[PDB]
């Protein structure tokens, strides 16, 4: 009884076939999303926490920031296409919520341009079919789990990650109690 459905988790009651093992929504408009990955680093310890032959995926959503937020998923799409999501996620995070420089799509392919992705290939990127194929992936599982919240992970298509049950009063427990969560998960 140390993990328990209800508590450290929940369980889908409409459990979702062939998920990723590992997946995470987040949004560059969510401030909870920003103190996760900027200051908490949740991706980056779960990532370390996993089995082997556990893969994580990390999806964009689009019900967040209007107009701008439907272009941050495409943006997000491009970056996972282009393999480049560690070169962008700190300045996206960043030009969104702490320099708020983000307010059109030409900025945020600004960050691309910065951080050395040429402009010929961001554009044939984010004008490519494989990157509407992409955003159609993302929509389609934020779809499948009702999605309406960020951040959030689910765990086979079954469990949902609930931070809610844990302590905040120490920050690197927070995380290592959210990562070996998740681990537990993937083993159950
Ligand atoms: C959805 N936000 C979840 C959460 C739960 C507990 C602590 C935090 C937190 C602690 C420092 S920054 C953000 C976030």
């Amino acid at each position: 009884a140390q993990y328990e459905d209800g508590k450290q988790y929940t369980t889908l009651e409409k459990p979702v076939a062939g998920a990723p093992q590992v997946l995470e929504f987040f949004s560059f408009f969510c401030p909870h999303c920003y103190q996760f990955e900027e200051v908490l680093h949740i991706s980056d310890n779960v990532k370390k926490k996993l089995p082997e032959g556990v893969k994580m995926t990390k999806y964009h959503v689009n019900f967040m920031g209007g107009d701008l937020g439907k272009d941050l998923t495409q943006a997000w799409a491009v970056a996972m296409a282009l393999g480049v999501e560690d070169k962008v996620t700190v300045p996206l995070f960043e030009g969104v919520q702490k320099t708020q420089t983000i307010r059109s799509a030409s900025d945020i392919r600004d960050v691309f341009i910065n951080a050395g992705i040429k402009g010929e290939e961001y554009d044939a990127a984010w004008n490519s079919f494989v990157v509407k194929s992409l955003v159609a992936q993302q929509e389609k599982a934020a779809a499948d789990v009702q999605l309406r919240g960020v951040p959030a992970m689910f765990v086979n298509g079954k469990y949902q990650l609930n931070p809610q049950g844990m302590d905040t009063s120490n920050m690197d427990v927070f995380v290592q109690q959210y990562a070996d969560t998740v681990k537990y998960l993937s083993e159950k």
